């Protein structure tokens, strides 16, 4: 299973992660869909970025193959603590961070609590602001296992549905039913789910204080997190750039891979 | 005067233009401020793009050093005819087009009337949709010569006012009072100016038919053409990408030169 990589103790949690490349560190933080893992999210991103940067992609506690501590208290702050724990464990003093959706909210929160540890940020279809729950997100977080339910989620995630094959639905369904995965997932974002969008968000006041050069990316057709959310982040973050891809959903790094990789690499190269 | 380049008869009008580089043709169309010229708009763009493309930057009839025919009837269609005339004169069968503001509206109109002559388009703080006249635009089109009036326009065009020096104001003021310049400019967009924004615009219905890969660029702080206009173009054009630069005004190619050039070159390289 290529989703399983290296192991390291971070913030007291045995953590699964990938570490490829040399030089300036870049932390990639995955999203929050069922069966998600750092590899599943970043498999096409790591190869491109690792040619010029040291890329670290961990499975956040509660997701992927990282340990799921009994009675663990999941929260925005706890996840930030995990990210910082991972950085501390790897002697990563300052790094750029690429946050995908759920991970984008964590990236913002990390930059706010540990400004000295974060350089540039890339926020993709990111959490971070209070937006009204979408049917797409409610379906994603309300997932129950089945190939048809996963097919629907895959359709919700991408613009080009022709990319959603029976094989892909089958493989992701299998990923979602791995030991303890659905158990922790279904209890992670219970109804009413608006509470979790709000919990993952940072206040307008706090976001305005971010001094980091930031690249906000969004797919025009994103059915999970509305484009309006990234427009708002763009109004709040001073040193920001927004890049919206037409004919693109909530899976930008996979749907517009080459464009995405070029944009991100050049953005970091600027530093 | 570096603003004066080569001369060629196009659409029956003696036209001033710049032609640098080899390969795939790219037509750069300037904006509509007082004293504007292709060189003034594109002096920092041509060098970068001409390394990989054949860059053609003409002074549109009624602007710069191109002839200003007596009793010439200026209109969106007439300007499109000039662009096509320039392309015909240079045996440019198909080209990419970069349109800045006023030029962006012309680019859209050219792609609609001569779809087979236009490949990819870059629209910067572009005209093309009906937006409510801004005080910035009314000031720009309502310009009367004076170093103070030009200083104000320069302030309106850029985000970083520290870039507006007495020397720059002096030089652009001088450009605006060249023989026949102010005469043709003041009679070009007379009050009520909303009429001209509307005349330069293309209908939602027509814009939706554009098959061209398009890159829409805008400065968050643009005081002349509102960001909302480019957001609308992004909703209408199917194969579009939008890149918004924070801390940037209506002079993107000059304010964020390196970022702009990189984005545009890679965008065309994709073709």
């Amino acid at each position: 299973n290529l989703e399983i990589g290296k192991s390291i103790l971070a913030a007291g949690v045995l953590t699964n992660y990938h570490d490829v490349g040399e030089g300036q560190p870049v932390i990639l933080i995955h999203g929050s869909g069922p069966g998600v893992s750092a590899y599943a999210n970043w498999r096409l991103t790591i190869p491109a970025l690792s040619k010029f940067y040291r890329v670290i992609a961990p499975d956040m506690v509660g997701f992927g193959f990282t340990d799921r501590p009994e009675n663990y208290n999941y929260s925005k702050d706890s996840w930030v603590d995990h990210i910082i724990g991972i950085m501390d464990a790897l002697e990563i003093e300052k790094a750029h961070i690429v946050g995908n959706a759920f991970g984008g909210g964590l990236a913002i929160a990390t930059a706010l609590r540990y400004s000295e540890r974060v350089d540039r940020m890339v926020l993709m279809g990111a959490a971070g602001t209070r937006f009204d729950v979408t049917e797409g997100l409610n379906a994603v977080w309300g997932y129950t296992p089945s190939i048809e339910n996963m097919r629907n989620l895959l359709d919700i995630f991408a613009y080009d549905r022709s990319l959603v094959t029976d094989e892909l639905a089958r493989l992701r369904y299998e990923a979602s039913i791995q030991p303890g995965f659905q158990e922790s997932f279904s209890s992670m974002f219970p109804e009413p789910r608006q509470r979790w969008i709000d919990a993952l968000a940072s206040s307008d006041e706090d976001i305005k204080t971010l001094p980091n050069e930031t690249l906000i990316i969004h797919g025009r057709e994103d059915q999970v997190v509305p484009l309006s959310s990234s427009l708002r982040l763009g109004e709040l973050i001073d040193r920001a750039q927004l890049h919206v891809f037409g004919r693109c959903g909530h899976w930008t790094q996979i749907e517009q891979t080459d464009r995405f990789n070029r944009l991100v690499v050049e953005f970091f190269n600027e530093a």
